[PDB]
């Protein structure tokens, strides 16, 4: 699991630091994280540093990454009110989990693509699931894509991923050995399915892109979000 501290302040007009470590060495021999913020639980994470640096251009400038040796800082340089927000750090865990999110850290401040996800809804505990998202906006065939989920009032947690070319397929220990994602490159979806479904998996799944340049897809590399589908396994 990855480390970053539970809670930070800071004064309006501040400089914030938050750290992150824990991450898997990658196959290169670095360490790679990303920054995802969350405004609310429930709602879409917003990526706002991802492969140590890369901030997306909508981002505010105030938003920056670092990485020195295997830990990850996110600075924001003029901390305004509206950055209040849970950060969650993004990292591989190990070479058959490549992505892992760390608990968040809750940020006190004194005081396009679309990815569309269905298949939600109420659910039979036992029965199985299938979430679809739809993506449209940017060439889906490029990237590797990923299923994110998040219990109700709690954390992000991997559920799944794939690679743009079917390839190398992982699974969130939660779900190991019930969950199947699969893609359709010619129908720009990527597809979840969840057999023996149980409470725990109660909670809102988003669809996820990865940014990486080759196809692949880990914990420092989502550069967008769906609202994501609520999912409530009950009887």
């Amino acid at each position: 699991a990855l480390t970053q501290p539970s809670s930070v302040s800071a004064n309006p007009g501040g400089t914030v630091e938050i750290t992150c470590s824990g991450g898997g060495r990658y196959y290169d021999g670095s360490y790679y994280y990303g920054w995802y913020q969350q405004k609310s639980p429930g709602s879409a994470p917003v990526t706002v540093i991802y492969e140590n640096t890369k901030r997306p251009s909508n981002i505010p400038s105030r938003f920056s990454g670092s990485k020195s040796g295997s830990t990850a800082t996110l600075t924001i340089t003029g901390v305004r009110a509206e950055d209040e927000a849970v950060y969650y750090c993004g990292s591989a865990d190990d070479n058959m989990n490549p992505t892992i999110f760390g608990a968040g850290t809750t940020l006190t401040v004194l005081g396009a693509l679309t990815l569309d996800e269905s298949g939600g809804g109420l659910q039979t505990p036992g029965g199985a699931l299938s979430l679809v998202c739809k993506a449209s906006g940017f060439t889906f065939s490029s990237y590797g894509m990923q299923w994110v989920r998040q219990a109700p009032g709690k954390g992000l947690e991997w559920v799944a991923g794939i690679q743009n070319d079917d390839t190398g397929t992982y699974y969130g220990a939660a779900v190991k050995g019930r969950a199947t994602i699969s893609r359709d490159n010619g129908q720009s979806t990527v597809r979840l399915q969840l057999n023996n479904l149980r409470a725990e998996d109660t909670g809102t799944y988003y669809c996820a892109k990865d940014a990486s340049s080759d196809g692949g897809y880990g914990g420092d590399s989502i550069d967008a979000w769906g609202h994501g589908t609520e999912v409530i396994v009950s009887s």
